[PDB]
């Protein structure tokens, strides 16, 4: 099954778990996966494998 990302307000510093970058910004710094929880950049969606 494909992953499920939605955009997310995150807190603490985070890091995309596909690119290893820090999420930069204050709100909407990238998408969680309502399903598994991972965190990925808007630009790093399109670039993970699509198995959640
Ligand atoms: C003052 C600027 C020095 C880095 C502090 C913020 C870097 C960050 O918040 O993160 C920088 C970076 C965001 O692209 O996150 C990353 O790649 C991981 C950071 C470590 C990069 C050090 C490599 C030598
Ligand atoms: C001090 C100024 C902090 C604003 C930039 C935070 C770095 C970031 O890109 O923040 C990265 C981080 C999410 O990865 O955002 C966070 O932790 C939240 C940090 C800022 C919260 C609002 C402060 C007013
Ligand atoms: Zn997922
Ligand atoms: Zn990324």
């Amino acid at each position: 099954m494909p992953h499920r990302f939605k955009v997310y307000n995150y807190m603490s510093p985070t890091f995309c778990d596909h690119c290893g970058s820090l999420l930069w910004g204050l709100v909407k710094q990238g998408l969680k996966c309502e399903d598994c929880g991972m965190n990925v950049h808007h630009k790093c969606r399109e670039k993970v494998a699509n198995l959640c």
